[PDB]
């Protein structure tokens, strides 16, 4: 149909959005801490901690795939990123700290993004 097409034409443009979204985010990340999944050969316990391990790489993976319907689910997977991070380290280490800013610098881009996505629709 018609309609889907036209549903099909706002993910996309959604999708374009969110990309945009995830650079400016990992842009704050210049230490590559949250690029990619922590590596279960050199943290074989983690699953034990972190039930739902998140990442830069895997975000991207699902949003080619047009995987984020809303940006509510986009921002779901970038609090995990930096909660997992913080749970897992201890306040005194350069994960921690790396988390920390993360959040208060993506913040920024966060409140606009919302902004862009209710604004144009």
């Amino acid at each position: 149909s018609m309609e889907q097409v036209a549903m099909e034409l706002r993910l996309t443009e959604l999708t374009r959005l969110l990309r945009s979204v995830l650079d400016q985010l990992q842009d704050k990340d210049p230490a590559r801490i949250f690029a990619q999944p922590v590596s279960l050969k050199e943290v074989p316990d983690y699953l034990d901690h972190i039930k739902h391990p998140m990442d830069f790489a895997t975000m991207r993976k699902r949003l080619e795939a047009q995987g984020y319907k809303n940006l509510h689910e986009f921002e779901e997977d970038f609090d995990l990123i930096i909660d997992n991070c913080m749970k897992y380290n201890a306040r005194d280490t350069v994960f921690y700290r790396a988390a920390v800013r993360l959040r208060d610098q993506g913040g920024v881009v966060l409140r606009q993004a919302r902004r862009e996505v209710d604004s144009i629709g």
